[PDB]
């Protein structure tokens, strides 16, 4: 059908790259539509060992567009644009949205604690001797003390930006750590 050329018109890509991203979605999910459950199967294939189950759910929230639980290849191609054609700013927004799934739109050292636990349970790598054992607290503590501050108590995209912007190497490290995920 003309569902192809049409999608291309919306997205900002060439009929070539468009037909490419489409095939990938058809090769990784020759079913038609995608669902939360599937999203898990995807991250599972690229990361079988470990958990990734909790973080997988959070990932879904990142995608989608004010819709229900059923997604498609479109919203997926668009995201690709955010990652492909997107500077650190757009990324900061995408990463910030991930660190949040509950109501409201603010962050807190609490929600951050649960996030660290998820990544901690996912860390299935630990070969070779290692001294440091575990301490997901000191980290979330320095991050909140460095960013969180205003009376609002909770960190918002603003407070977040104010930090990641006037940052020196803090949020920069976060990106390096997120690069793996
Ligand atoms: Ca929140
Ligand atoms: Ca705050």
């Amino acid at each position: 059908p003309e569902g192809l050329d049409q999608l291309q018109a919306q997205t900002k890509f060439t009929k070539k790259e468009l037909q490419s991203l489409y095939r990938g979605f058809k090769n990784e999910c020759p079913t038609g539509l995608v669902d939360e459950d599937t999203f898990k199967l995807i991250y599972s294939q690229f990361f079988p060992q470990g958990d990734a189950t909790t973080y997988a759910h959070f990932l879904f929230n990142a995608f989608d567009a004010d819709g229900n639980g059923a997604i498609h290849f479109e919203d997926f191609v668009v995201g690709l644009s955010i990652l492909l054609r997107g500077t650190v700013h757009e990324k900061l927004k995408w990463a910030f949205n991930l660190y949040d799934i509950n109501k409201d739109g603010c962050i807190t050292k609490e929600e951050m604690l649960a996030i660290m636990k998820s990544i901690y349970d996912m860390m299935g790598r630990h070969t070779y001797p290692i001294l440091r054992e575990d301490a997901p607290l000191e980290h979330v503590e320095r991050f909140f003390q460095k960013m969180d501050r205003n009376q609002d108590g909770v960190v918002t995209i603003d407070e977040f930006l104010e930090t990641c912007q006037k940052d020196e190497n803090i949020m920069n490290s976060m990106q390096l750590f997120e690069n793996v995920i």
